[PDB]
DNA sequence: TCAGAACGTCGTACGACGTTCTGA
DNA sequence: TCAGAACGTCGTACGACGTTCTGA
């Protein structure tokens, strides 16, 4: 692992630059609560170097690689189980994205209990908090969307 | 020390992603041979995180930081002396860009003798091979232009 | 009902050039 | 004459979303 820690450090550098540690509110039509707080780590690269994404997945021992239809490729670790393990590996070497990683780790604490509306609501608040740290400009689903909906659904939060 | 090389491994990962190890032929009108082969490592980032570039310079202990006029900032290490040292630190850890690093290291061997047009010509040929590895689409000055010019200048390749 | 796998694309933060300033 | 320091900006390779597919 003296060896491994060099890999993780390298990877941390790569994610700090060409990566994206994020947390979204995704609409889920068949969820009782209508929404999920998705958490993810993602690495982007031109498909012409698709292989490096496969090397990251080997390093982490989880996650998926895909080519998108525009010449780009992506590596993605989605969801509490895989992500938490991944982020603890990178956390000591992350510099730019340590805020998002720590925040996402708080979200992951909550995900087992997001069938409870107040918990789902907590997580979504945290999710918006991550979105302020990123360079996103297309984010439309906010915590206030969740709060309006939860209320309309008959639940009680604040 | 292992703490240093965790820094360099991180830096390598950062350069691999948001960096640029490069070689260009720059026009220099007061040069006898009219051209320089410039070598450089550069790290880009939005000025809103200007500070990270200052950390990289602290880690490398050389190079310069600048704010560009479009919200971007850059950390640059230019030229053989400081560059060779930098690239040797990162080389064990670079993955995407190890080819440019090695190629540029070949160029750096030649730079102390680029008053010799035959040597300038070799360097310029190498600088072209680095450019084929980058995603550049704006490259104008090729080795062919150095050769055309040297010959016009009365030199022999 | 869940929720990852797999996906499609908008907007710019990068990359990667070429050029002028400065001074050895 | 050199050659880094400092520069200005074009074109896209990224980021960072939101949506459909699949199956537990
Ligand atoms: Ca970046
Ligand atoms: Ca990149």
């Amino acid at each position: 692992n003296f060896h491994d820690q060099l890999k993780f450090a390298w990877l941390a550098g790569f994610v700090d630059a060409d990566g994206c540690i994020n947390a979204q509110i995704v609409s889920r039509e068949d969820y009782l609560l209508k929404y999920q707080v998705r958490v993810s780590l993602t690495v982007f690269q031109s498909t012409t170097q698709h292989f490096i994404l496969l090397d990251i997945q080997k390093i982490l021992g989880c996650g998926t690689v895909r080519k998108r239809n525009d010449g780009m490729s992506e590596f993605c670790v989605v969801g509490g189980t895989s992500l938490q393990t991944t982020l603890e590996k990178l956390l000591p070497y992350l510099n730019l994205k340590r805020a998002q990683a720590k925040l996402v780790l708080q979200i992951i604490k909550k995900l087992p209990n997001t069938k409870d509306p107040s918990v789902l609501m907590e997580a979504a608040l945290l999710a918006d908090k991550v979105g302020l740290l990123t360079d996103g400009k297309k984010r439309t689903i906010l915590a206030e969307n969740v709060r309006e909906c939860l209320k309309k659904l008959g639940h009680v939060v604040s």
